[PDB]
Formats: structure tokens, sequence, C-alpha cells
């Protein structure tokens, strides 16, 4: 069922970055670049949305999720698998351009400053290599974020600049005139 | 460069048609249209004799309905907001003489309805409709398929002057039912485009 403008964002986005092959481009981040690493199970949850009090900026946070797991000749890392969140938020802004079509695109889209959360599976224990572990969280978390937001970005800005004219235009005279549809 | 109403996610006129269009057809109003009562019009020799010469009839059979696309238009100012229904009927008509037996009608009429955005005692804001009424010169009757040209005359005077009342008596509700159970973030934004005139229908 159609809903309103906020709703249909999202669900347009979400749609959006999936035919992009978003887990496609998820599943050839290149680590070993910087033992063995292959990543799976790649999946994109549920978009965030948000609206300046003015109600003349709007925001919208990218929540993803990733399963990577890694070969170490180690005794009690062998075989791992590790699951880290991720999230992204970026400002939308409204751009005349062409002939006069005012399109979507991203402005500050950087990687949402505190938000890493990795895991074991399996139920495997961390003890066992707690010092190990703590060798790859570190480097993670120093280039994760910068892996990440370089790859989606591009995606999520060309995605923007192909959504509905009609959902574009009432969203901008909504933000224009500061009217809040989000909640 | 031109717009012509006729035939996923997208803005607000377009989700509210779309909403409008499947709330009908699950009204089910496509059923509705298929059993209207028009041998009720026809329905010792005071008890034999109805009105205008449409005696002859010996039934009315109702066929083939059908809803069209649903069209919006805005108030230029941007406060007021209609929308028309497109229907359309079929009709199978029998006589008793030999021969004619069937007179095959096709019949194509608009309702164009208001959508108000009201408060109620609660302080909270509704969709709800306005004037609901048969567009006026919507109506438009085709003989499709010898004296029949007085019958036919007959007959659709007839049709002119109930059909609308008739259908507009039995879409009006329904309609009206599927406003109010619109979703939420729908109608919010929607009647705030309303209060401050802001044109969200493509014209």
């Amino acid at each position: 069922s159609p809903t309103g403008l906020a709703g249909s964002l999202t669900n347009a986005l979400s749609n959006g970055l999936l035919s992009g092959g978003l887990l496609g481009i998820m599943e050839n981040l290149p680590l070993l670049d910087i033992i063995d690493i292959k990543v799976t199970d790649p999946q994109l949850l549920e978009l965030g949305l948000v609206q300046s009090p003015d109600g003349h900026r709007l925001y919208v946070t990218i929540p993803l999720g990733i399963k990577l797991q890694v070969n170490t000749p180690l005794v009690g890392a062998s075989l791992l698998r590790l699951a880290v969140k991720m999230d992204i938020t970026a400002e939308i802004l409204a751009v005349r351009d062409k002939q006069e079509r005012i399109h979507l695109v991203l402005g500050d889209c950087t990687h949402s400053p505190g938000s890493l959360q990795i895991s074991l599976l399996d139920g495997l224990g961390p003890l066992p290599i707690q010092g190990l572990l703590d060798s790859l969280t570190g480097i993670l978390n120093k280039v994760l974020p910068e892996l990440v937001q370089g790859n989606v970005c591009p995606l999520v800005n060309e995605v923007l600049r192909g959504l509905d004219i009609t959902l574009v235009h009432d969203i901008v005279n909504m933000l224009i005139h500061g009217l809040q549809f989000v909640i």
C-alpha cells in the first residue's frame, strides 16, 4: 500500500540500492590488499530519516550489516567469522540542473562517527584469541569506514538521481517551506 | 511535454489515486456496478402501466463494469482537491418484440468528489469526502449493436435521470470509507500541502 513522502523515500532508496548491486559491492571489498579474508552475508537494513527542527534540512541514515571470515593458522582461529554493523549518515540536497529539473544529491556523506559493532559468530570464545582479535578490530576500525563510504556513497548518489520526479518535487516543496513530514 | 491522464513509490498525488484505485476495486466497486437494481425502475390496467412507456422492457442486465484511470485536480490556490472517478457499464435490454430481443447500451459516467481536510472534536485532522456528485456532462450512452428509436429514446431518458443518483448513491459511501482508511502519513502530508496551498498535483 502507498504511504506518505517519508515512507515512500526509504522504500525507493532501499529498492534502488539493492538493485544497484549494493550487496554485490560489499562482497568485493578489498581488505587483503590492505592469512585470508572472505566477505559474506551482506544485508541492508531499515533506512532511517531525520529532519531538522526548521524542516529545511533532511538527513538519511543507511545502516548496513556484514559478515567476514578469516583463515588464520592460529589454533583457536583456524576458521572464524565476525559480524560487523555499520551506519552511514548523509544530507540530501535539492539541486536545479540541466534544463532546470531539480534532482536530489548527497551532501556530507560520511561514516557515522561512533557506530561500529563487531562480534563473534558460531558461538566461539573471545578469550582463546582475545589478544589476536585486538589486532583486527584496531585495523578494521581504521580502514572500514573509509572503504565503505568510498564505495556506497557513489551508489547512493546515483540512486537519488533516479528517483520519482513527483517524489522529489514534493519532498523539496516540503523542505523549502519547512514542513516536517518525517515521524 | 504534454500531460495525459491514462495508465513502485512516488509522489503524494500518484499515491492517492493508486490508493483510491486499489481501494475501490477491493471495495468491491466492480461488483456493486454489476448488481445495480435497474430493474426496479420498471417495477389491473393501472397496476400495469408504469409512467413513461418503457413497459415493454422485460429485463435489464448490467455487464462489463470497469474503472478507468482516476484523475486529480487541485485548486489554483491549492487548498481544495477534487477527484474524478470515471466509470463504465454495458447494458442489455430485453423486449418481447420479434425481432429485437436485445438492445445493447454502453454507458460512461464520471463522479467528481471534493476531498476535504476537516478536523473533528478531538482537534485531529481527517481526509473527508465533500460534494460527491455526478459530473454533469460526463454521462454518455452508446447504441453499440427499427422502431427501437422510440424505446431507445425513452430508455436513455430514464438512464440519464436515474443512473447518476443510483451510482453516486452507491459509490460515494465507498470512497468516503477508503479516504477514512488511508495511510496516516499519506493523509498528514496531503493535508499540510493543502493548508499552505502548495501544488502537488501535476497539470
